[PDB]
């Protein structure tokens, strides 16, 4: 239960080095795709932001636009991803996936509903400094809805921290979910999102587990038969991110790789984001669960350097 990534610290690292190296393969005619990517792929972030500015003290040049610019398709997308500070990836991505004339709710679904409170009032501070409005409220307004209420609810970065296991509570909780879905004329989509949303991942744990020996349903399996839409989608993800965050997100990607289209978005968003956190992890729950490794989806869908640079980020 120790997360791991796959891209680590570079040792002996030097940002002016590494800088030269960039501006060297970049500099001239086209660019060296695999001094790029076989460099980045093995920089830890915090060394990709240092050579970065290494880079503009060295040469006055933006190293990011040098990229945004030499580079085009899918790999520019990613190693652009890449470049992205950790700490501004998130928020970007929402921010991006809130600046859309349509919307990417599996972005925001996606992100709210598995990243922890510590790192949700990360974002949100963030997202307020980075642009001009508040998290929530660019939020609000994309969206409608229960789909908004439980984003909201989870955007407060509030759910109680698991401090110990009280049955009566767990019963109450198992009990009220099985009320006010499976035995209820409709649904009562409020007491849903207000127990997912605000108990703590032990307490829900041991609340999906007695959900299922009171009802014979996984709390997935009535979410199904008592949700739909957006809001079905969130509180499947908000669950299995109860359960398993690495299992999720290792789930996200084999949808996004065995879909009806590739979505590139993803497998990058994902990759990426992770790469630094869990990313080992996702891999493990991967060969367990859809039966087969997250290195070969990769080496079997996708061309160019933009394998070679995610099957790096991958860790064989
Ligand atoms: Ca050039
Ligand atoms: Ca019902």
């Amino acid at each position: 239960q120790v997360l791991r990534g796959t891209v680590t610290d570079f040792p002996g690292f030097d940002e002016r080095a590494d800088a030269e190296t960039l501006r060297k393969a970049m500099k001239g005619l086209g660019t060296d795709e695999e001094s790029i990517l076989t460099l980045l792929t093995s920089r830890s972030n915090a060394q990709r932001q240092e050579i970065s500015a290494a880079f503009k003290t060295l040469f006055g040049r933006d190293l990011l636009d040098d990229l945004k610019s030499e580079l085009t398709g899918k790999f520019e997308k990613l190693i652009v991803a890449l470049m992205k500070p950790s700490r501004l990836y998130d928020a970007y991505e929402l921010k991006h996936a809130l600046k859309g004339a349509g919307t990417n709710e599996k972005v925001l679904t996606e992100i709210i509903a598995s990243r922890t409170p510590e790192e949700l009032r990360a974002i949100k501070q963030v997202y307020e400094e980075e642009y001009g409005s508040s998290l929530e409220d660019d939020v609000v307004g994309d969206t409608s809805g229960y789909y908004q209420r439980m984003l909201v609810v989870l955007l407060q970065a509030n759910r109680d921290p698991d401090a110990g296991i009280d049955e009566a509570q767990v019963e109450q909780d198992a009990q009220a979910l099985f009320q006010a879905g499976e035995l209820k004329w409709g649904t009562d989509e409020e007491k849903f999102i207000t127990i997912f949303g605000t108990r703590s991942v032990s307490h829900l744990r041991k609340v999906f587990d007695k959900y299922m020996t009171i009802s014979g349903f996984q709390i997935e399996e009535t979410i199904d038969r008592e949700t739909s839409g957006n809001l079905e989608q969130l509180l499947l993800a908000v669950v299995k991110s109860i359960r398993s965050i690495p299992a999720y997100l290792a789930e996200t990607l084999y949808y996004a790789m065995k879909g009806a289209g590739t979505d590139d978005h993803t497998l990058i968003r994902v990759m990426v984001s992770r790469s630094e956190i869990d990313l080992f992890n996702i891999r493990k729950e991967f060969r367990k669960n859809f039966a087969t490794s997250l290195y070969s989806m990769i080496k079997g869908d996708t061309s160019g350097d933009y394998k070679k640079a995610l099957l790096l980020l991958c860790g064989e």
